[PDB]
């Protein structure tokens, strides 16, 4: 789909916000992954529970359903981080994707 | 000078890191401003003391000399935020600029 272009420079920190509608008492895992192929997106970080300090190296997610969005943070950008990414939201019931946004990160 | 290009989309949050060398026990105010002309840069936010929650609406700065850099955060980007900006570092002694980095923010 038409990737939204994000651009920064090496050493900086990237912040990406992805909003989503309410699903009641049910919790949807949030994920950030990098496209490796048209049909492979490698998971970089995932929020499994709400308002958790979801770590994993340079990548983190802070998700709060009460706010209606989660924020992905990528620190210490390198040229090699350039590429296509998606923030994805997964359903409990079957891990199907209910919302996904494609981004093109350009780091120079 | 050759502005570094930062690019995002409306609604997102922008993070800008500016590093700087040590000045001992002396504290340099940190500022973020937007170019209005070649010789006018309007101050948007300033850190007057170290590790302070330097507010002022959508813009904030967190500066920590022990870390060697400060971070400017601009939330809720709008198309109108597009333009040239500088993160500046001011000397005690006379408010002269000891370091400044020019950026071009593109928000679509």
């Amino acid at each position: 789909s038409k990737a939204q272009v994000l651009q920064s420079v090496a050493g900086q920190t990237l912040t990406v916000r992805c909003q989503y509608p309410p699903t009641g008492s049910l919790y949807e895992k949030k994920g950030w992954c990098k496209e490796a192929s048209a049909l492979v997106c490698i998971r970089l970080v995932t929020s499994s529970k709400p308002r958790t300090m979801a770590w994993t190296s340079r990548f983190t997610i802070w998700d709060d359903p009460d706010a209606g969005f989660f924020t992905v943070t990528m620190t210490d950008l390198r040229e090699e981080d350039s590429g296509h990414y998606w923030c994805r939201i997964y359903r409990p019931s079957d891990n199907s994707v209910s919302k996904s946004v494609r981004f093109y990160l350009v780091v120079s």
